[PDB]
């Protein structure tokens, strides 16, 4: 297990998301589905010039998996997936300029729901999750598990769980008072409201 410090700017973003009073938390789901859609567009596009990039799986989809026993909501996609370099360096680089833009917008009168427009919607997971684990596999790299409970650090390890083929699983370890996002009716409401035109099938698993 390797431990890394977030850049100060990303840490500050995560603290803002965790600390600001903001009742409209449900938007986290829209943001992670949008992230999945983006990742799926990428593999779909790349597969047009190189069909063998789909040898790791042809199905392009998003699954939403609630688990009351574990108190987790998992968003799974079969998108392009993330490399170790993404996890350690690249995502952070993109997040830095986005965080700065988002911060300035917020002071100008924007709200937290506009986070996605700045390319840092992933961190909205921390509206509802005390801990986020991300399992991811890109065609050019190994399966990795990224994990953070914020506090300024994240971990990366090689994953030895079930091999996933290709894509990303975002596992939300929900805060004690945010278990509404495990309820079938609540998840369906949120998807219908914010994600109804996503261009990939979204399957909400039942318990
Ligand atoms: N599902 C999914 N696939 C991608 C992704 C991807 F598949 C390729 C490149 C970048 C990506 N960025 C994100 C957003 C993201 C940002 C920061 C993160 C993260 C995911 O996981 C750990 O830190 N996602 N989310």
């Amino acid at each position: 297990v390797e431990t890394f410090a977030f850049q100060a700017e990303i840490a500050q973003l995560m603290s803002l998301i965790i600390n600001t009073f903001y009742s409209n938390k449900e938007i986290f789901l829209r943001e992670l589905i949008s992230n999945s859609s983006d990742a799926l567009d990428k593999i779909r596009y790349e597969s047009l010039t190189d069909p063998s990039k789909l040898d790791s799986g042809k199905e392009l989809h998003i699954n939403l998996i609630p688990n009351k026993q574990d108190r987790t909501l998992t968003i799974v996609d079969t998108g392009i997936g993330m490399t170790k370099a993404d996890l350690i360096n690249n995502l952070g680089t993109i997040a830095k300029s986005g965080t700065k833009a988002f911060m300035e917008a917020l002071q100008a009168g924007a709200d937290i729901s506009m986070i996605g427009q700045f390319g840092v919607g992933f961190y909205s997971a921390y509206l509802v999750a005390e801990k986020v684990t991300v399992i991811t596999k890109h065609n050019d790299d190994e399966q990795y598990a990224w994990e953070s409970s914020a506090g300024g650090s994240f971990t990366v390890r090689t994953d030895t769980g079930e091999p996933m083929g290709r894509g990303t699983k975002v596992i939300l370890h929900l805060k004690e008072d945010q278990t509404e996002y495990l309820e079938e009716r609540r998840i369906k409401e949120i998807v219908k409201k914010h994600s109804q035109f996503i261009g990939y099938p979204i399957t909400l698993f039942v318990e």
